[PDB]
């Protein structure tokens, strides 16, 4: 399950309060119409955040591997090292920009928490 790097290289909205809040609005105090929707949309937004986290280790097994390739000379690996980063950081980047943005949407509805859906 997704838990801190404690580095400077993540992004900082891992489970903070924000999928907390989200925990709780599975059952808090919302509908049924409302509960079911959430329910699918966090669905979709943890599997996504999942993936950013599979993403992010990864990303540190590269750097280590890459700071020990190009601290061999091989060449070849360090240049397939920074593709696969290239990617992995092009991943985090925006990944990490759609959690923010879906972040302040689905923080903006849930905290009325309107009645009909939101």
């Amino acid at each position: 399950r997704v838990s801190h790097q404690g580095y400077s290289t993540e992004a900082e909205f891992e489970e903070p309060r924000v999928i907390d809040l989200w925990d709780l609005a599975q059952s808090a105090n919302l509908t049924d119409k409302e509960l079911e929707a959430f329910r699918e949309e966090l669905k979709h937004f943890e599997a996504k955040i999942e993936k950013h986290n599979h993403y992010q280790k990864q990303l540190e097994i590269a750097h280590e591997k890459l700071r020990h390739a190009e601290s061999v000379g091989d060449g070849e690996r360090v240049s397939r090292s920074r593709e696969k980063h290239a990617l992995l950081e092009g991943r985090t980047k925006e990944l990490g920009y759609t959690v923010k943005k879906h972040l302040q949407d689905l923080s903006g509805r849930i905290s009325r928490a309107r009645h009909n859906e939101l």
